[PDB]
Order: C-alpha cells, then structure tokens, then sequence
C-alpha cells in the first residue's frame, strides 16, 4: 500500500494477543513500544531523542506482525509516549520512502 | 526518487545558500534543524519527542529544497539531536511510504 503523511502514519501491529496502533518511523533506527511484560531474556539500554534520553529493555528476536506483514527482531521496550516502528522492521515489510 | 531503508534516510537540503545533512523523518510532525541562524521574526515554541519537552524557534514560510524538491514552510530551530525533516515539509516535497 501507499501511505500519505498528511497525518500520522499509525498502523495496526501486533505482539502476542496485543494489538496497538504504532507509527512507521523512518526517523527511527530501532523499534520502541510502550510499556509491556513481555516473556524472555532482555537487556537494558538507553536511547535518545528530542528532550534526552529514556531507559528501555531490549528484547531480541520477538514476532511482530505489521498490517498482515511478518516481522521478527529487535525490540526495545519503555516509557515512550507512542510505539514507533522503526528501520529495523520497516526493512522486512518491505517498507521505502517514495517522491 | 526511492529510497530504502536499511541505512538512515539521510539527504542533503538547501536552506539560505547552506547545505546541511538532514533526516527525512516519517515519526516527526515538524521540521526541527540544530542551532543556526535564520532571517526574520520567529516565536518561541516548545515541542515534545521521546525524552520530554524542548524550546525552539519557530521560523515560517522558509524555502527548503530537500533533494532538488522545493518547501517552503515551518521550521523549528532548537536542541534536536539531529536535523529532521518532518511531516509538513514531507508532504510538500510528495513524499509517502510504500510497502
Ligand atoms: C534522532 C532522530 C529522532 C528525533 C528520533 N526519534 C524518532 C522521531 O520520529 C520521533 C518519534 C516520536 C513521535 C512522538 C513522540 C515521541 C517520539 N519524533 C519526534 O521526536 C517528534 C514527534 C512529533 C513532533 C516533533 O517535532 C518531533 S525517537 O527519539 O523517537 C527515536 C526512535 C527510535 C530510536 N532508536 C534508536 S535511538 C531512537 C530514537
């Protein structure tokens, strides 16, 4: 699909039986969600954006579906304001930027 | 053009005879560059990204050509980690994303 940035490009992902409403960010190296419980090992990471940095739990090899596309990868887990999507799962749903 | 992202989406920009590196950022409602000089009235803004709440400079009606693609719109000058290119100029520029 083809999708405009008149507004936020949120889409539907899901993690486990969770589904949450997450952005396609190509301003993202990694792939933060907001706070979840998830099953395994982790580690943790500091990460830094507009405002400074947030602490995360990094989580490697979890399966992420992203409108119906198949993803599996890194992801990193914290107090962030919205999930984002980042590069490293853009890539496998066969995601670019187009003008 | 189409541009992949298994590398940060990365262009060169003109802004005021300068060139700068800026990141084309899907996850940004607003363009935010680093500390630098531009002409004319601007009003102080505060915006929030993933570590809190910064102060910027909100300049309008700024060209910028992004990739040989002509803007012209607001642009936000403050503490950014990076030069970002957000959603009000990607639109301009007819940029989308594509899977
Ligand atoms: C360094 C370039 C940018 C600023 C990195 N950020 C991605 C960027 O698209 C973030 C995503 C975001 C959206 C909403 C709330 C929080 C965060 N966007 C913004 O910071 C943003 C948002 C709205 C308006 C605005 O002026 C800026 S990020 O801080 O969210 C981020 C994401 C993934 C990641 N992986 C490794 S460091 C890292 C940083």
């Amino acid at each position: 699909p083809q999708i405009t940035l008149w507004k936020r490009p949120l889409v539907t992902i899901r993690i486990g039986g969770q589904l949450k409403e997450a952005l396609l960010d190509t301003g993202a190296d990694d792939t933060v969600l907001e706070e979840m419980n998830l099953p395994g090992k982790w580690k943790p990471k500091m990460i830094g954006g507009i405002g400074g940095f947030i602490k995360v739990r990094q989580y490697d090899q979890i399966p992420i579906e992203i409108c119906g596309h198949k993803a599996i990868g890194t992801v990193l887990v914290g107090p962030t304001p919205v999930n984002i999507i980042g590069r490293n799962l853009l890539t496998q749903i066969g995601c670019t930027l187009n003008f």
